[PDB]
RNA sequence: CUAAGAAAUUCACGGCGGGCUUGAUGUCCGCGUCUACCUGGUUCACUGCCGUGUAGGCAG
């Protein structure tokens, strides 16, 4: 969840749903698991769930930066097309927690 | 047209003190090397000889 360095605390109260319970999805839509323990009003609940869509959705327009890579290709027969590559924080994350068990751990150890 | 394109790491310093490596010893033993012959290399391409000048009798 990239976004506001000093915003990203209420993040962990938004997606502490999917730690016990299975209605992590239960915010945004199928909110009869929003309103029996909400204990919130229609406008508590309609808010809730409009501003819990804006996490998984769009955020700001598509768009780059000058500091960004953007390498050249080129093409068989034509000109170029421009490549943005982008880190891959879920393969980082994955791997990651693949060579820790893999390193160290229990078997491992 | 390249994970393209850009960049000052700076500075300082006590490692220090001590000390028994000891003791012993059989290297023994044997043997056929064998035959063959022409330097006056020019031990300086000439030493030393009547004129230091280009012709000459000598130890040849």
């Amino acid at each position: 969840v990239v976004g506001n360095a000093a915003a990203l605390d209420v993040f962990k109260f938004l997606s502490l749903q999917y730690q016990g319970k299975n209605l992590l999805n239960w915010l945004t839509e199928d909110s009869a698991e929003a309103l029996q323990a909400l204990s919130d009003n229609a406008e508590q609940a309609r808010e809730w769930r409009q501003a819990f869509i804006g996490i998984t959705t769009v955020k700001g327009a598509p768009a780059s930066h000058s500091l960004a890579k953007q390498l050249y290709f080129p093409l068989p027969g034509s000109g170029y097309h421009l490549l943005a590559p982008l880190f891959p924080t879920s393969l980082v994350h994955h791997v990651h927690a693949l060579l820790r068990e893999a390193r160290f751990g229990d078997a491992a150890k």
